[PDB]
């Protein structure tokens, strides 16, 4: 399914908000996080993440985990692309080969749960 | 709730429409668009719209408004996929994930009145 923000935001803001981003906080990342249609885990209400371009995707996901409030014994998965990201990732490497033309990165997450 | 404009035009015909405006127009998307079988509102002569690519469903409404001739007060709504559209999406990705098996995106209108 597709980016609830990016329907419910014009493209124009969407591209002066990102690029607004990257030149009051250029040592950031404009990133768009919300959850895969399918999972049982909440969405988020402010899914906009200014996100430290030294981060790994692990590293990321750790800092989701922090907001989704997701129980630690269960596992939290990142996609781009309709694909699973490895923590091992660079996030600063799937922004520039998987940002929109808005200038943000649009990514989904899961957890372990999905309905069916 | 079906289209009178494929009734009264061939397929091929249309097919061949949608991608001569494609050629002669190339940042203009080939829109028919049409009144819901119940609302009160006009039909439209005159149906085919060659919206420029970077318009808002938004921005489209203003222009289909001042065709239809109705009132400021008076809200209008359009439709695809059987589903309103938000003023703040982009008619390009409306149109490239609606688009017709013959090229043409098909959307409907309608004001706040309807028939019971
Ligand atoms: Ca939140
Ligand atoms: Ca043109
Ligand atoms: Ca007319
Ligand atoms: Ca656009």
């Amino acid at each position: 399914k597709d980016s609830k923000y990016k329907m419910s935001h014009t493209f124009e803001s969407r591209q002066s908000d990102a690029a607004k981003v990257r030149e009051r906080h250029p040592d950031r990342l404009p990133i768009i996080c919300e959850k895969v249609y399918n999972s049982d885990i909440g969405e988020l209400d402010r899914c906009k993440f200014l996100v430290p371009s030294d981060l790994t995707v692990g590293q990321f996901v750790s800092v989701l985990r922090k907001r989704v409030q997701l129980e630690a014994e269960s596992a939290l998965f990142v996609y781009t692309n309709d694909t699973v990201l490895p923590s091992s990732a660079q996030m600063a490497d799937i922004y520039s080969k998987y940002k929109d033309e808005d200038g943000f990165l649009y990514m989904k997450y899961s957890g372990e749960a999905t309905f069916g």
